[PDB]
């Protein structure tokens, strides 16, 4: 059992060490396509790559590669994609990505400014009267509402292909306090959180995958991916015991590198699990407890 597990490698302080055994068995696969020449311009970091075995493809003749990853986690019936924060030069290959896909969210993990730099483009409209159009990929964005709690936000947007006329509601779902190479503030508002996307429908197999990002799209977004996929399979089985999070965290490692970027995120994945098991057992009233503690008010 993990809460076992979790005591014996707090007590012990061997968060490190878990965390490099885990960076020594993980996938390497080619990232030819990333390297290309052509593509040096659409990647936000030199050494985050998606591998071409799991590379999201564009509908583009041209060229049609975006820093994008499909984890696929056959168990637990979930998709993800996974990518970067886009940059100026890519929102609009983000936009065409979501169409594609047929993604009915996106979750972003990240600020535009963290730690006095640009992680990210402002890819959605601040305000209703002021849509935005993607040119290179024949998209209007519009803002439709947002809701504003404490520490995360979440935006309806109508998202229209230019060229055909139809028009989808995407839902961005903003995660708005949690730092880069850090965890969130307990997992408690985290939790809250991850429940309100799958409240959505967001998550669910009538749509394609969910996109995912934070800055790199490996970290935060790993977090996030390894929560969900842990809960719902201990939910599967109704057996905490028959989870191991080391297990999950290296399958996902096979369609994209570097998933979980710190020690301290692998404990806080730890911790995220441990605490909403108390839910997937049966304590529903755990989930009024999160919103409480979250101070989302
Ligand atoms: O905390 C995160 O979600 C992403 O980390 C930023 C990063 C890590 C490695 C390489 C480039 C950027």
């Amino acid at each position: 059992e993990m809460e076992k597990e979790f005591e014996q490698i707090d007590k012990s302080g061997s968060w490190a060490a878990i965390y490099q055994d885990i960076r020594h068995e993980a996938s390497d696969f080619p990232s030819r396509v990333a390297k290309l020449p052509k593509n040096k311009n659409r990647n936000r970091y030199r050494d985050v790559s998606p591998f071409d075995h799991s590379r999201i493809k564009l509908h583009q003749e041209d060229n049609d590669y975006i820093n994008a990853s499909l984890i696929k986690m056959e168990e637990a019936q979930r998709s993800y994609i996974l990518t970067q924060g886009p940059l100026p030069n890519t929102v609009g290959h983000f936009w065409e990505m979501v169409w594609e896909q047929k993604s009915r969210g996106v979750v972003m993990l990240n600020r535009v400014m963290e730690k006095g730099s640009l992680k990210c483009a402002q890819y959605w409209p601040q305000k209703e009267e002021k849509e935005m159009i993607f040119e290179d990929t024949n998209l209007k964005l519009t803002l439709i509402s947002e809701d504003i709690k404490s520490y995360y936000t979440v935006r309806q947007l109508e998202l229209e292909n230019l060229t055909t006329q139809e028009t989808r509601e995407i839902l961005h779902f903003h995660y708005t306090t949690w730092p880069d190479f850090g965890v969130p503030e307990s997992p408690a508002s985290f939790l809250n959180f991850l429940f309100k996307v799958r409240e959505s429908g967001s998550l669910s197999p009538e749509h394609g995958p969910v996109v995912v990002h934070c800055s790199a799209g490996i970290g935060r977004s790993g977090t996030f991916c390894l929560a969900d996929t842990c809960l719902l399979l201990m939910d599967k089985r109704k057996d905490p015991s028959s989870v191991d999070i080391k297990k999950v965290l290296l399958e996902m490692r096979k369609f994209r590198m570097g998933l979980i970027q710190t020690a301290d995120q692998l404990r806080f994945s730890y911790l995220a699990v441990i605490e909403g098991a108390k839910f997937i057992m049966g304590d529903s009233s755990v989930q009024d407890q999160w919103k409480e503690l979250s101070h989302e008010d």
